[PDB]
């Protein structure tokens, strides 16, 4: 079942909320006043160059990033085309990112938010109608539309009381969340 790990600055917060602000913050700095832009890792696979164990990526307009988990790939040039593919098993949400390949993988400087234990496997036979694709490349322009939708379904499945209107603490108290330093 999913597990969540949340920084305490969100305890409050429902899950639509926090992907609501990330989401507007990928796509503008100043949604988070008093940010700047200044991140110069800007991600992509890893080990690469298109396949890992993970698939980092940093906005252009912000140090939004996140980091996707599991056994990716992407099939360039190759029938089905431009398809993100694979298996899923955590997004990392936050601000700026630090390693690489050599450097022991991508980290976030400041993880806010991470949903792991997505049970995610998209065959390449989907193509880009796999719900990986759809939540990975969603993600690479901010949009966090198909990444909710993964995680309302795997909390519904915890509970049927439980959903991304849920508070991170309410999500703590069923067992699905856990609490970390902001
Ligand atoms: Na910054």
């Amino acid at each position: 079942s999913i597990s969540i790990s949340y920084s305490t600055t969100y305890s409050g917060w429902t899950v639509a909320d926090y992907l609501a602000d990330w989401s507007a913050y990928f796509g503008d700095v100043n949604h988070r006043p008093g940010q700047v832009v200044d991140g110069s890792n800007t991600g992509g696979f890893n080990p690469g160059p298109f396949d890992g164990s993970q698939y980092a990526l940093k906005s252009t307009a912000s140090d939004a990033a996140f980091i996707a988990g599991g056994d990716l790939h992407y099939t360039l040039f190759s029938n089905p085309s431009h398809t993100l593919w694979g298996k899923l098993d955590s997004i990392a949400l936050g601000d700026t990112l630090t390693g690489g390949a050599s450097s022991g993988g991508y980290a976030l400087d400041s993880q806010e938010v991470s949903f792991s234990n997505l049970g995610l496997d998209s065959p390449i036979a989907q193509g880009r109608d796999g719900t990986v694709h759809k939540v990975v490349y969603g993600l690479m322009s901010g949009d966090s539309s198909a990444l909710q939708g993964q995680i309302d379904a795997l909390l519904k499945a915890v509970d049927p009381s439980l959903s991304i209107n849920s508070t991170f603490d309410q999500l703590a108290a069923a067992g699905v969340a856990h609490a970390t330093p902001a």
